[PDB]
């Protein structure tokens, strides 16, 4: 019946499961959670591992002797359940000083800060077993025009991830960065605001080799985007290094549902690339428990999160094992456009009359493409009426 | 009075001030107009250039006999008036045989006739003087999710562009790309949606410097995005080598408002910023005049584009002069923002303990940006209340 | 195998499998269908009925004669298949006279035009036996400010819909109105945007009893509004009734997919409450099949409206019947929602202590709402894991 | 100078200046203001007035006494300064206890005590004087689709309202309601989301007479509507009773920002009608100064509020007062649109040849509207190039 195990890669952060319920307008809704408790609840659901910011495992402000007693806690509960921790993040957002940004804030002092925060915190994710740094600048943008020159603010991006990636080979680590997009929220525009933005940043920097893209589903559909071709795109260049995974019912605030929620299609095509793709990352999952829940709905929910996926994996191979769909891909041309156009050249494409001056385009025209009938098919293995 | 010369580079595709009425809802409420007329009437308006897609100036159908007349007129219209073609460009998208794209089309046979149609049009482009020739892949995409594998379709898109390069270089052509991005209409969402994904994309090419973007403000504001940092970040790269100008409200169908129309502070924002980074390139207008309007209207719309970019560009250089406004960004440390973090190095970082150690965080949190007296300045420069 | 009959209502425009396939890109991909025809397909493929708007049946500008022959021919095919006309409405926006709309436009004389092409259709539609004439007014609107002033406008709107009830009231005819809203597309703005305009606007009319509303999945979807929401709350005010069904992904373009595709899990909420509110009207489809589409994928398209209906109802139905679902909704207190909040009066409330000055704030904060478990149960339903 | 007076009836509420800067990623980043300091500092930058919530005069939980000392030391402020008191409102939305609503709660005891709550502050608006009580139902939604029966729910308003009015009325206060409809934010969809579900749900309500609606700005934009057709919606309908006023870039989270930013081409339509319908209620800012602002940013902000209204102020009037844009209004038609279509009569336009048989339809379609023309000279007045 759809159980997960660790073998599927499930992770959280500690703040999905822990987010008390503030929002804009309202207190928070439930206690705080020891991150101790929620690794053991975590490892019962039979999630794989855990993510954390910084601040959600060292409370701010910490001496080095509390920073100590935190993380010892932490690594025990680590050993006596299994769970990994494949993936750390600094928070650069929360505190009044990241107010107008951590790596892009106009005041120097804070971008020297922002990088001194984010450095302890790598070592500290090496040190328990982190292969992917994640960073979400979610303070980095503007709600104004003329408060961010925007080139200043690529500038000092590339020279934030720079030293960041000469400090990770010049301490030998074997951990890698991804860059978190998101188009808008808290700020009224965040800098690289799109998987795009994110790879065409990554390839101004030093090294690129060392950074790709975490994107997350709720992000890119802030801007009506489609997340499946999106991931396709990271992809297609190399540049998938992690994925969140949430729900979003379209243009609006970030909800954080539950995966499956929101746009259930989307879902769908999205399990259909990543398992045909064979990506082996983690499938984490960056949510937030609705705050009318009280703690048992916050473990239904994160147990729906990995059982949504474990359904749409199965209706996905299902629909690609079907031989009338692979009939039906066919029909639809889906082989042809796997062929290169002009494997011959440029030359023999310019003397190949059948491409232009008796090329047939009205007989071209004619063709249909036979989409409606492939989509019903999907729909029809996505419901289970197939 | 805001009187445009042809040394304002404002140019004008022959389907903006040519565009008939026709939506998917209506009939056509204008008669076609001969280029030839559009050329001699832009002229007078003051605009410096035309551009047009190969359509646009030869019927499709025409035989060898009928191009080479309908060049000759138009040739001698440019000649007459003094006008000039900076950019063309290509349809990939009217006749039904591009119903499933142009490039990235399933069918293999058609992939080849779009080339073999680009590459003709690229010879005129030369001999009538553009610089620059423009893609715009509005029927690469989809509906529907397993009609297109979007990783194949990118692995097409870069075979079409990079067999293109090949035949400039090889020609000896002095022409450049650029990729105008779209998120979706008329298909349910296009490959490369964004400034951000062009930019990544052309990277992946095998001479990327051949390549660069064409944006335009309604399609970026068809995802929400904020169109000034997108252009920002595409002069950072090196790649804003042309720009489309019209006007949007928000996400809806794209509605090709004259420029100034639409978000008229993005507006201020764009002109603030092409200004100030010395763009020199065509200042283009992809606009249509609203099916309400007659000839009369049409020229008004046309007339409206030009006056509404130089009265921004007044006031923009009015708020940039100002001192109060120079004063202002100073508090706001705009000046710090264009200095490096970290100049001294990473190992002079991590000694440094005023950035983390002895960061007075509090006292730095304190401080106000002043970010909203800085927009109320820029707020009155542009009503002219200043 | 969810094979429709004519028992389910289910109905179509001439105008949807008939789309030729012209969007504001690109050409016509298929031939023209003669009305005829598609009765005939439609009523093999299960349909109850069929509906027009005037210029579908009978060309603009036809003679006497030659509407007679167009009527003639349809109610035969009618009559060879036992196909219904359940509703009709005018075209008031194709024809470059409707460019500033029909009701609302600015110039008189196209004003009473437009009431004479609608009363002349009214007619028609009683004789060939339609109960609810539809009015979508879509080019009623605006691109700029200052060419519509909205309250002359909607006086413009209620006259003309005022005399279209004294027309049906003096010809004794048994036929309603519905107003169909849309927030955009092809005007920038359209008058009465959503459900909730419409609703309002019909209060304010002389016979209210006679008008209802029209809504559209995808249309209240453009405004990134909730559809089983806002027919719930027509549902609330008697108001439904008719309803278009379609699909879109979001806000764009109004994109006329086929039902269930689209927001598959909002399509599941809309048949569940039509189904247990009893909605006994027509389920019309105002879908268009994609221009990538030949006839026979006009046709798949066409049966997947409604197989995909049927899916839904059956698992909407199983969810509702299934015990434990019936405990998770008592868990969630919709059963008290139900009840009213003082049936005792405003002065018993007024003097329970139990109600402000004795209520336990924090113990009724602590309940869970249990909604996470619920919406999981409908997740699995949905998708056949229950 | 564009310097308000009292006169101008500009209002604040309590919340908004004293905003602290916690948003769903953030802490607070300033102190709390003592309501009485905003009393002193917005009648020194000339506003009329303030508003408040219950809640943020009368800390949540205070004892009979405190809520005495608080009320009395407010009142001071007020005799000392001229400030007027409204408006008034109460906090359903903050606390845990409505974490599924207030009016329309599954729990009955919570929908109860929201009644108590709301009661008990409408007797402390009318000891200060409010005019309008207004309500806005941020949690009254859901998240998911079972969670809430909507039409129940709509029962629940509908008797939580009823009760309201015979409140009032029993007591025989001069206070009228006014409903502040928001799509969504907090919860994932609110009930009566815009202008229209507002006005049409007062419809149904006992005493509708005692009911308007509160719009604001930036509410309707999230939905990607026209703020000024939904403004003349609500004034043609006799039921525009308060408005708040604030800026809004496009479908995202709701931002606040000051009354000018955001979309500046709306906001110049809206003083043009609310100055030529000659609205004389409170104009009232609900904005938040952004958390990047220290207080002096606060009081910047708040007198850019008053300054862009009044600056769009002498623009409209401008605009109108023009005998070159009286001329294009008639140009346009504007004139025939407010003249009946047909006060001669349904039988005599039946009768009226002109009107269909002998109507020449393309002469009608040809004449353009001259509407960009038009619209130009609304730019160049708002610009000040005229």
């Amino acid at each position: 019946n759809y159980q997960p195990t660790p073998e599927d890669r499930f992770t959280f952060g500690l703040w999905t499961v822990g987010w008390q319920g503030r929002d804009p307008f309202g207190d928070a809704t439930r206690r705080a959670l020891d991150p101790v408790e929620s690794v053991r609840r975590l490892a019962e659901l039979g999630a794989h591992g855990v993510t954390f910011h910084d601040d959600d495992l060292i409370p701010f402000g910490s001496s080095d002797s509390e920073r100590e007693e935190h993380v010892k806690r932490f690594r025990q509960a680590l050993d006596d359940t299994g769970m990994k921790v494949p993936m750390a993040t600094t928070n650069l957002f929360t505190h009044p000083v990241f107010k107008d940004g951590g790596f892009t804030a106009n005041d120097r002092d804070v971008r020297r800060y922002a990088l001194r925060k984010t450095i302890r915190n790598i070592d500290l994710a090496v040190e328990l077993g982190a292969e992917t740094y994640v960073a979400w600048g979610g303070r980095e943008g503007a709600e104004s025009g003329g408060a961010k020159d925007v080139r200043d603010a690529l500038d000092r991006m590339k020279e934030a991830f720079d030293l960041l990636g000469e400090y990770v080979t010049s301490q030998g680590y074997d951990i890698r960065f991804a860059i978190e997009p998101k188009p808008n929220e808290p700020r009224g525009d965040i800098l690289l605001p799109t998987v795009g933005h994110a790879l065409a940043f990554i390839e101004r920097l030093e090294r690129p080799e060392l950074y790709g893209v975490n994107p997350e589903v709720g992000h890119e559909q802030m801007a009506g985007l489609n997340f499946p071709h999106g991931i396709a795109q990271a992809l297609w260049a190399g540049k998938l290094f992690h994925i969140d995974l949430n729900g979003q019912n379209g243009i609006k605030y970030d909800q954080d549902l539950r995966f499956g929620a929101g746009d259930l299609r989307a879902a769908f095509w999205l399990v259909d690339l990543l398992e045909s793709a064979g990506y082996s990352g983690p499938r984490h999952f960056d949510f937030k428990p609705p705050r009318t829940e009280d703690f048992d709905g916050v473990w239904a929910s994160a147990a729906g999160c990995m059982r949504n996926y474990l359904i749409l994996k199965e209706r996905a191979a299902a629909f690609r094992a079907d031989p009338e769909v692979q009939e039906a891909l066919r029909a639809s041309r889906l082989d042809e456009l796997a062929r290169p156009t002009a494997a011959d050249g440029l030359q023999a494409l310019l003397d190949d009359r059948s491409a232009f001056e008796e090329f047939d385009v009205d007989a071209a025209a004619a063709r249909g493409m036979a989409f409606e009938r492939l989509d019903q098919l999907a729909m029809d293995h996505l419901l289970g009426a197939r």
